[PDB]
């Protein structure tokens, strides 16, 4: 299965996984200030999943390793933000994790493969 270019649709489709769970709703735009006034003073770089979709969609993402590098982004800024490992909208993202995580690892590993045979000569 050496398709050096087949990880980018395998992405589409699991971010179109993502926007059907419930559990993406609070990760799906970017986060509004008027609501979480300190935000910035907490979060250097936001991310959501809107931002990765447009990213991969314009073609600015070379590789699935840049596209999980901005999906984790959007968790640990979950986790660093949180007031409590209890709320409710981190928990939330680590259930989402937990599925990200499930399903990209297979595309990582296709990817990987398809370009050590690229370059098995
Ligand atoms: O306002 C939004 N998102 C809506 C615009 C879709 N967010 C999601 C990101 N936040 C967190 O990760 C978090 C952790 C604990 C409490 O919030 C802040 C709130």
């Amino acid at each position: 299965s050496y398709d050096i270019q087949a990880w980018k649709k395998q992405c589409e489709e699991l971010l179109n996984l993502i926007f059907q769970c419930e559990d993406s709703e609070p990760f799906r735009q970017p986060v509004d200030l008027l609501e979480y006034p300190d935000y910035r003073d907490i979060i250097d770089t936001p991310m959501d999943f809107a931002t990765v979709r447009e990213t991969l969609e314009a073609g600015n993402y070379e590789s699935p390793m840049e596209l999980c590098k901005d999906v984790r982004l959007i968790f640990s800024n979950s986790k660093a933000y949180t007031p409590s490992k209890r709320s409710r909208i981190y928990s939330m993202s680590l259930r989402l994790s937990a599925f990200f995580e499930e399903h990209i690892s297979s595309v990582l590993s296709d990817y990987k493969s398809a370009l050590r045979f690229h370059k098995r000569n």
